[PDB]
């Protein structure tokens, strides 16, 4: 008897349209509704009982925290239903990785949750979205997906929503993780090679059902000749934490350190991430005296991932030692 | 008989020291003067006649534009000397890629220029800097390096200074290019597999001998729920161009577009880069109407690289169409 | 005003058919004729004046040396024609890399030659072949492609036919080079980032017009507990050279060295390649005393690539020192 | 208190010596004894109570099945001892990946087992073996390593012994897995990001204590114009299974299929692997009718890995369906 899968559409390239078959890169996002996406893959009926809902219709670079909450709360309601076995979210690529991590942290369910997009719109020749959507539904319908946390199923892969990132522009292999794909999906079947290590979903201390509004968190970049201007301005305009997207191992210019000390003293969390994203991690107390300054390192998480975790964590704690524990467990 | 190579020291991990041989990651940069670097590799005398100068002694995350100018001008003076065959710059990893690209754009010489760092300090077990420095001198001494633009010689590789980036934290393989290594250096010998295809050094329209100041350029990051705050603050504190480190294909949130239009009319150049850095490029007129808005795309160049090119280019032109040509040629 | 491009069909997945739209991986190669294959991309007319020929209709794992000669000779006849500006070869993926390198060595033309395949059959949802074929015709029609050697245009990339290899199974990113893509092709436009640095096409010493037969070359694998059996059996059945696909840096088991010395004295060339294919190269005189034994190292070339170069080279020379020069130049 | 770690030396580059400090690539393996290896890393005493044994002293390209059994049986004896908490094996790189997988299949212990080598000999500038050996002992002493299967600790990584392979020649990053590193080891500490998902060690159905001699298994390569010669000859000289290192998705030339059908009919197992090693897997019934022919696919495992698993599996079964199960579980 086939699994019951709900597709939650949010917009994106997978729902996009361009002017000609050769327009694989120049198009408008968020033009097709969920029922047209489903009807475009008649084979979905072979692998699941699918129904669709239009949660929003956006280009994902324009997503808001309120959009994350609305989507996350709808996912939770559906997960609580005995009529729902798995959930697929169709999404723009730009912030797919942010949504996927958010859901991984706040959805206290073992039911499969898959986020999926495309790099080419469906109007293009050789568009990737049809098979990606088929694969998302296959994975969301597979017993092997239960308890694995949020998954992303592009490029014939099963990627962890935690640490997959949009890493390559244009090409269909865009989404990569420093820690590899966990599996592959081919001709409807899932093949697993690794399991998650980090806390997720049912083993998370966080729950979307308790979050009413997310704390404001912003990101500032590190580079030669950088000043403290962006950090100070972002804090002045409401940032409760700043993600520092440092050079190297989360390093901080000597012209920036004093401002970050003052901001921490005034209650703003300081989280050291980096723009060195293909591998490794930011080590506590290496580039900066995090203990002395009461700062946090983002471990392996890229800046936009670190922002997501910081927002969720700060719904529970203002203790920088607890925030560091969270950045070491999730 | 042997090539005359000058080593210009700037600091970094390659000049660093940690507390014990197990401290491969926690250390102080910029502790050893150039003479100590040279003494630490007595094998250099086998492959070149080496002389050293201390240009600065910094942690490279703290470099300034005045530092770049001083270094660039000293490189040019040495390259004009008949007593100099090649130049090696020892440098911290954090902003190595920024310096390397800067020199690639402004040094009108065919003489080899190599920038080199290390991921472990020389005090650590299995420190990488000794062989990296040996290799830098070998490559700077090799006739095959003439006319190839600025090179980076870590991890047994010959990388283009244009597009090599610090991509992996901690590990000695940190420096990668989307377009591959151009060669390798093994037991003093250089093996080439690709040539550059972008303008550099002697074929550049830019010349450090004509540059006495650099326009201020800053970088702002894109992510979910981003606002226009950092962009406006950076411009209010002097930025003549803003590098937009967007999601995806340089995409701009609908909450940010209006500010960027206002900034461009106020004369701030708007350059669309991305935090999608493993491959691909940002395509003009795809995500945003760059022709209508008089914006520029950074092509394949990551945000910190785009800042370097923009700042050099704006010593010559503020014509957005010329800036786009430059971003498509360099 | 449009380039005149000839498409030479040879079979493969690009011309394949599976049972349903979900059969992206289980299919029959070499079912669709060239005319219907071209008619599947009517947009080709926008970028070139195309015509097709059916050279052969094979699954590429079953290609022969006679097939290579026939294809190579037809390519040369067309390149000599003032009615032809560029040539595209549609091909199965399995041995695409072998054909591409062969043509790179023996076609003394600056006219663009592109080899292209697909990872999914044209019957599958999200089939890659339509845009791959469009891109191959775009690249074959572009003035930027003149003089660049043989190219492969899958996954939105421009890869060198020399050193691109089938590296990833199933996925559309299958074809990779250790030395990176040279460029990309997006919405009909070619974007170059590197140039070749190895001898090819017009600068090759080899010429298909002078080659009527190819010497027999075979490949044997190295692994734990390997014996000399395959090496001896392949030479007994006609091999004029043996490609050793060694472990590590082309290493040879002590159980195998004596047989390879006796084979070399019997006139069989011994070429040390490896099954370590993501990067690096096999260094002469490191693992084995190549000068003493009169053996050759394959440099960076994988076993099947080394076979192609050896077979072409041995149409001209059997001097092991000349073969080593060839393996260092091509 | 400190963990009790035993180092089992087998030879290799890590125990190698070259003529000068610049000889990072040209050297002699297997020159230093285990006590001198240990003495070269005096920091080991800080992290564990270490003792060494010299099991063998070989270049690993020359390893035999009897060497694997001797090593595997000594590992088992040590793992049974209450005086032993973890085991490190120092090994040549060439067949490190074969030993690591073998031990992962046949050692029924949760105690950590780490295999480690180096890409540069200890006589070279910037030699990698000291920190690799320190890291191997750190990981072998860590409670986090218990129950994880055999690990490989080069390049600051924790790699699974199952699917790590020597993938890059020369460089210290040689060992890579298609499924990513599982973790990293930095300044004595282990950081995990993924867990194994294939059967290993205590959950394996195989046990070194019952294996007296391994079945003979050999490997033959696929390429253009390949014949059935190597397959027939290897079987004639004792192969009980043949690993087919096919092109593409384990594809078999039409000139080879008939021979493999005859060999299977005569009792020789036929296992389809590939020389497409960076990612993906070989899919049953896709390229060849494995059910009709009673063949096996090697899943994601490269040829030399598939040989190891086939030998171990055939100590238990000659049933091709059970061999396929094993290739899908291990």
């Amino acid at each position: 008897k086939l699994a019951n899968v709900v597709i939650l559409a949010t917009g994106g390239t997978i729902a996009g349209a361009g002017a000609s078959a050769a327009n694989s890169a120049t198009y408008q996002a968020a033009k097709l509704g969920v029922d047209k996406l489903i009807a475009g893959v008649p084979e979905l009926a072979d692998i699941a009982n699918v129904r669709g809902e239009q949660v929003m219709q956006i280009a994902s670079e324009s997503i808001s925290n309120d959009d994350l909450l609305k989507l996350g709360k709808r996912v939770a309601e559906l997960a609580e239903s005995k009529d729902v076995d798995g959930i697929v979210i169709t999404h723009g690529t730009d912030t797919l990785e942010e949504t996927a991590f958010f859901l991984n942290l706040v959805e206290k369910t073992d039911k499969p949750i898959v986020v999926v997009g495309s790099m080419r719109p469906g109007t293009a020749m050789s568009a990737d979205g049809m098979l990606n959507l088929y694969n998302a539904v296959a994975v969301a319908s597979d017993k092997q997906s239960r308890g694995k946390g949020v998954l992303v199923t592009m490029n014939d892969e099963i990627q962890s929503g935690r640490d997959v990132s949009m890493a390559v522009n244009i090409k269909t292999e865009a989404f990569k993780s420093a820690w590899g794909p966990m599996g592959m999906v081919v001709e409807g079947k899932s093949y697993w090679f690794r399991l998650p290590a980090k806390r997720h979903t049912v083993n998370s201390e966080f729950d979307i059902k308790q979050i009413s509004s997310l704390p404001q968190v912003d990101i500032a970049y590190g580079y030669g000749n950088v000043t403290d201007t962006a950090y100070k301005a972002l804090a002045q305009n409401g940032a409760k934490a700043l993600i520092h997207a440092g050079t190297g191992n989360g390093s901080v210019s000597s012209r920036v350190v004093p401002a970050l000390q003052e901001l921490r003293k005034n209650g703003v969390q300081i989280i050291r991430s980096s723009h060195v994203n293909q591998g490794g991690f930011v080590l506590r107390n290496a580039e900066q005296p995090d203990d002395k300054n009461d700062w946090v390192v983002a471990h392996d998480l890229n800046p936009q991932k670190a922002r997501i975790l910081a927002m969720v964590a700060m719904t529970k704690t203002q203790d920088s030692k607890e925030l560091q524990r969270i950045f070491w467990e999730y």
